């Protein structure tokens, strides 16, 4: 892939990451944040499909 | 809030700028990154909506 390719594709890895660890934190606070760990939930569904996007496009070469 | 709500937010906000900043980046690849611009447009809204819903939680107070 491109350089450039190659820094959206980190990006896209490194959000999905960062989104799993915000799920965990919203997840702990338990009814204290519950709304906000089903959103996040959905958040992180959707980093992971955008990664899996960008690897499938970008890669194999 | 609590210590462990601010780094939520803090979180929220973070994963909010970093989703916005993909997204320049995927529109910036033109026609090699459309379908992924587009996921991430919706990524970012969503990381949008958690960040606010995180504001309007835990804040005022």
């Amino acid at each position: 892939m491109t350089k450039q390719e190659k820094t959206a594709l980190n990006m896209a890895r490194f959000i999905r990451s960062q989104t799993l660890t915000l799920l965990e934190k919203l997840n702990e606070l338990a009814d204290a944040a519950d709304e906000q760990a089903d959103i996040c939930e959905s958040l992180h569904d959707h980093a992971d499909e955008l990664y899996r996007s960008c690897l499938a496009r970008f890669g194999d070469d």
